[PDB]
């Protein structure tokens, strides 16, 4: 069976569930803590694994215990692992999340650094006949780039039902990231990104950055509690209301859930409308519970 | 040689070192990160080993992750680890920790969850010749009373040279935990327990709080800024300023590096007057520098 493989970050989340948020120079109880893994690639194989699909993810760790951790949780979600690369300098981050169950914010403290990246060298060696669909996490563009360039050469010399499907996340507001816009068949675009370009709505987003796609390509902008919009090929606008839960309690990963349910849904041959709608529910459905598990 | 024991919590502090407090419902980046070994007499045992101790610490862990980097950590201090007790149950407690270097604030996220504690049962196991000290953290009070009536007992049959010398820590403001100021040579208060029972400076707390002590026990009241005060069977009301690093930068564990440093002085022959100058230094020098291996 062809996977479906993830390209970017992995980290360990600290998540502390409060129902006030914590006053500074204070010393107070939680609700609850908990570890998880996190990452917008790592989570999209969580999320994608969960609906049934088989998937791998292709990440940078470093040994020590977060690592333990990590792939411990990647082999309890089924997640292929064969291409992870270990590097021998530096720590898998540890991000702080604070999780307010009053109001459904969410508040990250991310690291100061990040370890070495996936390289172009390293997914010279990923065997891209294992794979129906390759999904990059926008980080270090130049090597990406490389990257889907080498996805593009493979899939010249395939037939139709032998392409590799390619989607790109440009989810951090970084322009060199940008240079991402130009590669795969799906772009998602996050509204951070669409506000530092001037872009006031997913609409309005939707139809100034069209023009950077790919010839033929589809543009996503996800846009929270507003639902989320695409524009393809055959020029029309579509949008998708959010599926709200009755309380939202934890908001942490639910772009990548959106992200992974529109993989999903296009890869099972659903068009864009459908997936759009699918992905906003099982999104919607993720932020009204705990993690990923309990989306089913 | 003899050691000094240490009966309390571990916790794994997840600690994120900022230039601002975070905003609720945002993502930023931290000025570090790291993971540190902390609980009031786990700290404790790192800074009697750092000051050249023998020392050993007695609390609750269970396998796991965290588990293994705490037993690591503690073997990096040379701290005994003969009588830790492993539970079948549990987690241990990672604790999320915000220290803003523009202010010196500290601000804590624990567990609501803690795992089972030492036992009396499970104290009982402990060969008290192999101590000059035992330093107890307040916890499960009823339990450790019946611990500190064993050492009572043992002590009794005991010459002058080998009596084992007892100090308690009496940190949070449960009234359970008042039992404990009864046993003891030196008793260490906190500014929130003495706030919680009324007392709004040291001297008061001292003067207010020193009928409750065992007869010729000496009690100890850590004022934060404000230095440390204690009053022992001479009448005497002693005090020390506190000695402030020119910038505070991270106070995670200031109270336990002063608890530790007045049990050391006072183990090596010093007076009260001599402790308490001797525990301001080094918990000021602590608040000055990041973790605790720096205070040489």
């Amino acid at each position: 069976e062809k996977q479906i493989l993830c390209v970017g970050l992995v980290v360990l989340d600290i998540i502390n569930v409060v129902d006030k948020y914590p006053e500074e120079d204070t010393d107070r109880r939680c609700l609850s803590q908990r570890w998880q893994r996190g990452g917008n690639a790592s989570n999209s194989c969580t999320v994608l694994s969960l609906l049934g699909a088989r998937c791998a993810f292709m990440g940078s760790l470093a040994p020590g215990h977060v690592a333990d951790f990590v792939l411990d949780d990647l082999r309890q979600h089924s997640v292929d692992l064969r291409y992870v690369v270990l590097q021998t300098e530096g720590s898998i981050p540890t991000s702080t999340v604070i999780i307010n169950e009053a109001s459904g914010s969410r508040t990250i403290l991310h690291a100061y650094r990040n370890l070495p990246d996936v390289s172009a060298k390293d997914f010279e060696k990923v065997d891209l006949t294992r794979f129906k669909w390759i999904h990059i996490e926008g980080r270090n563009a130049s090597e990406q780039v490389k990257m889907l360039q080498r996805i593009e050469e493979h899939n010249a010399k395939q037939p139709l039902p032998q392409k590799v499907r390619v989607s790109v996340e440009i989810e951090k507001p970084r322009e060199e990231l940008f240079q991402l816009f130009s590669y795969g068949e799906v772009v998602f675009v996050s509204k951070d990104v669409a506000k530092h370009l001037g872009f006031q709505s997913a609409v309005e987003a939707l139809r100034g950055l069209y023009s950077r796609v790919k010839k033929g390509a589809t543009l996503v902008c996800a846009w929270a509690e507003e639902g989320a919009d695409a524009l393809g090929p055959d020029g029309q606008l579509l949008h998708s209301d959010a599926f709200p839960p009755p309380r939202v309690v934890d908001t942490l990963g639910a772009g990548d859930t959106f992200n992974a349910s529109v993989i999903f849904s296009l890869s099972k041959g659903n068009s864009m409308q459908e997936a759009l709608r699918f992905g906003c529910q099982v999104a919607g459905k993720k932020c009204g519970l705990q993690g990923f598990d309990g989306i089913v």
